[PDB]
């Protein structure tokens, strides 16, 4: 059992503690406050926003909060968020519960927004059609299947097409807290297609955040809590072959990957237990990562924001546009800073 408690104690980072990394003019989002856990930021500087999502087991301010997908104009100067507006009539949105997002813009230049939903139990993908006139999204379809039981975060390859990171074997919360606790490692990642759905990497303690380099030619998966980014192969017939894992002193969350360098940009949580186990006396810091040249022999792993949560707390995702950095988090605020 000694062994055991130790497995625990470096699984969620427990002794680790924030060194500052500062960084001079930071502001909170205005109306973000119930979670900001995902989002993604086209070429044109349009930001998506996954926030209000309810995850089993994470605190939540606001109990009776509701999931939605937010907008921010990155080409303004203050930004603010809007709501948008799921039309249709394919979805119930009364069970919408947000989590991990992706775009993908085909060739006439629609963008399709896929969207992680957790509605109750289950676990689906949600397809929009993003209409940017009048800042709606137009549900298309519910995805679901055997091989994707408990979605955590998607990375687009199509219109229905993408690599899901399953965050647990189980579906059942008590089961997902019991492997949780076990550290089975039975996590895994699915690519899903409409006439294609296979596994193709497995093993994982925790998979969570995934991406794409711009080209394609390599996956990005975050394993929790191993700490660990793991670098794959992806091919043409869309199986994936490992080739690099990084280490870390700190819970990887979800990747953004910069379109014009390739850089990855993480959101993470630096102690897990402030994370998993709220206590507002002692909440959780924010921690973003810059990694660059991932294929190298020593890549460039840059520290470009901490903090102990004075500010903002849990960070989960960070990306950047022009100089400037988008900084979510499971179920706080928000913050938007100058490089
Ligand atoms: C409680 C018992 C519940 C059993 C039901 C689940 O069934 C179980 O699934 C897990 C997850 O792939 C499998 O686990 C398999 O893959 C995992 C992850 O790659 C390996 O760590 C493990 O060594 C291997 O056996 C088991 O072979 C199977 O027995
Ligand atoms: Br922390
Ligand atoms: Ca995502
Ligand atoms: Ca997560």
């Amino acid at each position: 059992f000694d062994r055991q408690k130790s497995s625990f104690q470096t699984r969620f980072n427990v002794h680790r503690e924030v060194t500052p990394v500062e960084l001079p003019n930071c502001n909170l989002v205005k109306g973000i406050d119930n979670g900001s856990e995902d989002l993604e930021i086209l070429p044109n500087g349009l930001a998506f926003i996954s926030s209000g999502g309810k995850y089993p087991g994470i605190m939540s301010f606001d109990p009776d909060k509701s999931g939605k997908i937010l907008l921010m104009d990155l080409n303004e100067k203050e930004p603010a968020v809007s709501e948008l507006e799921i039309i249709g009539n394919t979805l119930d949105i009364s069970s919408f519960n947000p989590w991990g997002i992706s775009t993908f813009i085909d060739d006439d230049n629609t963008v399709y927004l896929l969207v992680v939903n957790r509605p109750g139990s289950s676990s689906t993908v949600e397809v929009f059609k993003f209409q940017e006139e009048e800042k709606s999204l137009l549900h298309l379809k519910t995805i679901r299947h055997k091989l994707l039981p408990s979605v955590n975060d998607i990375v687009a390859v199509g219109p229905e097409h993408f690599y899901a990171t399953n965050d647990h074997y189980f579906i059942d919360p008590y089961l997902k807290s019991w492997e949780m606790h076990l550290g089975l490692a039975w996590s895994f990642v699915t690519y899903y297609s409409p006439n294609d759905v296979r596994v193709v990497a497995e093993g994982f303690d925790s998979a969570n955040g995934i991406n794409i380099s711009p080209d394609g030619k390599y996956v990005y998966i975050a394993e929790l809590l191993a700490h660990k980014i793991h670098v794959y192969e992806k091919h043409a017939n869309w199986t994936l072959t490992p080739l690099r894992v990084l280490s870390f002193d700190t819970l990887v969350d979800n990747i953004s990957v910069d379109p014009v360098t390739g850089d990855l940009w993480v959101g993470c949580h630096p102690n897990g237990m402030r994370i998993f186990f709220y206590d507002a006396e002692n909440p959780p810091g924010s921690e973003v990562l810059r990694i660059q040249d991932i294929l190298s022999e020593e890549p460039k792993v840059t520290v470009v924001y901490a903090e102990n949560g004075t500010v903002l707390q849990g960070s989960s995702v960070a990306a950047v546009y022009k100089g400037k950095l988008l900084i979510g988090t499971v179920f706080h605020k928000a913050l938007y800073c100058d490089l």
